[PDB]
């Protein structure tokens, strides 16, 4: 079951922001790029679930690799991006290009 | 209690069992666990940024709002032993096995 970590994405006057649920990884195992107008977010998790898996009565949570890619208007500005994360949310903020 | 449903694994081991539950962007200490008569529940209540200013969200993907999950534990697990301890919004909850 491909891990797709769910994302919102907020437009605020001066960034945009994703918020990405990606419970069980150290926000510094997270993957953040942007490039050519595309922010993408990318990494691994490990689940308990795969060790001793006949011992598991129940299994649901996903995990394995995931990556997922969020085009964004072309104000946003990929050289400024930062990210924090906090309880396996990863916020990341993208400052938004002064206009033309 | 159950507009969302987080993703719980459940594991028993030899002398314990182990839930591990997905509750990203909550803290541990609002996150409440208790067994009663046999069943375990997880429950609390995710905020989410995706409440506040909604109409500048341009995906919203992240489920939150209270939750409440059950899962109806074998006898053997000792209701007294429970331990809960989150980290990067993974609870995993512990709970030894009765010695009868």
């Amino acid at each position: 079951a491909q891990w797709v970590p769910r994302v919102d994405i907020k437009e605020e006057v001066n960034h945009f922001v994703l918020y990405a649920d990606l419970p069980g990884i150290d926000p510094s195992q997270i993957e953040v790029q942007m490039d050519k107008g595309i922010l993408s977010i990318r990494g691994e998790r490990k689940s308990e679930s795969s060790t001793e898996t006949e011992r598991f009565s129940r299994i649901e949570r996903r995990y394995g690799s995931f990556h997922r890619r969020f085009a964004l208007p072309d104000s946003a500005d990929a050289d400024g991006i930062t990210a924090a994360g906090r309880n396996g949310v990863l916020e990341i903020r993208i400052p938004k290009r002064p206009a033309a």
